[PDB]
């Protein structure tokens, strides 16, 4: 796939979120559906933002694929009440270099490789946790070649 870096300012947002140490990506994503179900039950009237912004924060300090520190986030228009370890928080504004990963998730690492190289080549520094923003996927497209996930590296120019 031919990744195409873009540079953008991402404003702050309010999210509901849950943080996990996960064995691998498949194990992690099985934990995601219950989060929305439980937070919505506990906060009638909670509204997702339009457009949506639904993303994983990868909090590890190095590249990893197993035993990962991940935080699932989904943007809402206003705060609700925390439900268990599901917590509302403000995710701060960042300047990000981004690429779109088309297709299934087994090759997501290629987008991270690409962005790590771009940051080095163009005189930037990664300054906060990468975000993995889910756009199109099994919820709306059964042709997995048409899934779309945006990888966002928070950066500052050196
Ligand atoms: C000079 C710095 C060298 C590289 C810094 C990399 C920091 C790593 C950022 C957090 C870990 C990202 C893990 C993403 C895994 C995503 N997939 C499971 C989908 C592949
Ligand atoms: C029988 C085959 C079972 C397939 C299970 C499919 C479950 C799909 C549940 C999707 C949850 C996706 C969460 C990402 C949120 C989507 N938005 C980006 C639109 C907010
Ligand atoms: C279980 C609900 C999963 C996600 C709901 C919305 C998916 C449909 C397309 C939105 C992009
Ligand atoms: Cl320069």
């Amino acid at each position: 796939m031919l990744y195409q870096a873009a540079l953008k300012e991402i404003p702050e947002c309010i999210v509901y979120s849950k943080r996990f140490i996960v064995p691998d990506f498949s194990s992690y994503i099985k934990l995601i559906p219950p989060i929305g179900q439980e937070v919505m039950k506990a906060n009638p009237g909670l509204t997702l933002t339009t457009p949506a912004y639904c993303f994983t924060l990868y909090h590890d300090k190095e590249y990893k694929e197993k035993n990962m520190d991940v935080e699932f986030c989904e943007a809402v228009n206003d705060f609700g009440k925390n439900e268990g370890n599901i917590i509302f928080q403000v995710i701060p504004a960042i300047t990000a270099v981004t690429v779109i990963h088309k297709g299934p998730y087994d090759s997501l690492r290629n987008a991270y490789i690409y962005l790590m190289q771009w940051v080095e080549d163009n005189g930037y520094l990664l300054t906060n946790s990468p975000r993995e923003s889910y756009i199109d996927g099994i919820w709306n497209k059964q042709d997995s070649a048409e899934w779309m996930t945006e990888i966002q590296f928070p950066v500052e120019k050196v």
